[PDB]
């Protein structure tokens, strides 16, 4: 029941491993890691790609450790409403042409973060009109799978099983073990 | 009296070469070309490495060959009062800040543009001042000597020689030998 240290010094065994590849074979990706916490996954992903040059455009009912982990960054944050997606176009259309605010250049990079099903409403995401815009506008989607995975679609894939959408054209994938599996981590 | 045709394809001959050379000598520059016409020189100058990206600021007073070779090229203009060097401080400042119109990216270029002797006025340019902020803006020099070349300073080298300026400071320097020399063209 004991770890020996952190997973780049010495905490690394064989069953993190297998987890690792089982979990992507499993979602349709390539490759995937497992961390301890979810909370602490959100936590401290954003801080690792993003600095006070770029932008994120969040949907306003998103988790509080995505808003953590976006604050920890320094990026600039817009919110659009709740389904509705010719708010969202405007407002990337119009984020695009305004620039960085004080100084007007061009944002270094724009992502998009959305939910696969917010757990206050039991609503879904509209999944096909984000991976239409995020081709046609060049930017990048960011899905979090926590009430989604495992529970949802033919046969349990999520969101993207759901919308019979490729697992491809969404960039960054993550969820949790605690939800539906009755365990303890995120990937 | 006759020549075979552009430089490029006929033209050439040993005495181009021998006046290029003496004149690069003569100013205090590396290399230099001679042209068969000074407005000419100034009209087809600019369309070399200008485009609508650039900007260039140029005295109120200039000749009329100047501005016909920056509206050839599509290049953005602005001007600034005759022998205020304040204006022209402010003027550099705001156009670097605002950017491109419309659009408000940085400035791909800018070009400063002056006249050794204004042949209107008497007076001369502020030659140390205008070193002093392309040093310290990183902007470009551009000198017309056409009445100063050849008739003023302690030997007659012009206005880098009156104000003990190096001649390497200034990015590009042209001249006629119409004025002072008894013949016609431009280098």
């Amino acid at each position: 029941i004991q770890s020996g240290g952190p997973r780049a010094q010495i905490g690394t065994t064989d069953l993190h491993i297998k987890a690792e590849k089982l979990v992507a074979r499993f979602i349709g990706k390539e490759d995937a890691l497992v961390f301890s916490m979810g909370y602490g996954t959100n936590a401290n992903l954003f801080n690792a790609f993003l600095d006070k040059k770029c932008l994120v455009i969040s949907d306003e009912l998103n988790h509080t450790s995505i808003r953590t982990g976006v604050r920890l960054s320094g990026a600039a944050v817009r919110t659009f409403k709740h389904g509705d997606m010719v708010g969202l176009e405007k407002l990337i259309r119009e984020q695009i042409v305004l620039g960085q605010p004080k100084t007007n250049r061009p944002w270094k990079k724009i992502l998009i973060c959305a939910e696969g099903l917010f757990s206050m409403e039991g609503t879904l995401c509209n999944l096909p009109k984000l991976v239409e815009l995020k081709k046609k506008y060049k930017c990048y989607l960011f899905i979090d799978e926590a009430h989604s995975i495992g529970a949802m679609g033919p046969t349990g894939r999520g969101v993207c099983e759901i919308f019979g959408v490729d697992p491809k054209d969404v960039d960054i994938l993550m969820g949790t073990f605690t939800k539906s599996f009755g365990a303890a981590g995120g990937y």
